């Protein structure tokens, strides 16, 4: 299970940056930070549920969002850079 | 094709915020802005080529990057949010 994690946090305050870094740390434990706020994570379903609880606790739910995209097997053949 | 577009730009800079505005304007012609700098686009193979050309004019290649994820049929059943 590869999960692409996209985190929308405003990085123009210390709090937003603090949260991005906290999220970065968690996710990099399970993947690569291909962009500042984008993480290609390889996880099990239980990991994914835990990750999500932790993530819910970090982000500010009223200003921030995270999207999870379940990419298939061979997702690497399905990514392209500009 | 459904293409997820993810754009990495430093919004602590005005020029970076400016470029985000133009990238957004362009991409919201071809899909939905689902977060600040993430776009879900549905494009024909030809429109995808054209959009890449136009994105390349807008972004600063030295400081910015864009990634394109080709998602499959029924990719909407494979997306989940927090927030």
């Amino acid at each position: 299970m590869m999960v692409l994690v996209t985190y929308d946090v405003n990085t123009e305050t210390p709090a937003g940056r603090k949260r991005l870094r906290h999220v970065a740390k968690l996710c990099v434990d399970y993947g690569q930070r291909v962009q500042n706020s984008v993480f290609e994570c390889s996880v099990t379903p239980a990991e994914f549920v835990d990750i999500k609880h932790r993530l819910t606790q970090i982000i500010d739910e009223k200003t921030d969002s995270i999207r999870f995209y379940l990419l298939g097997k061979n997702w690497q053949r399905r990514v392209e850079t500009l």
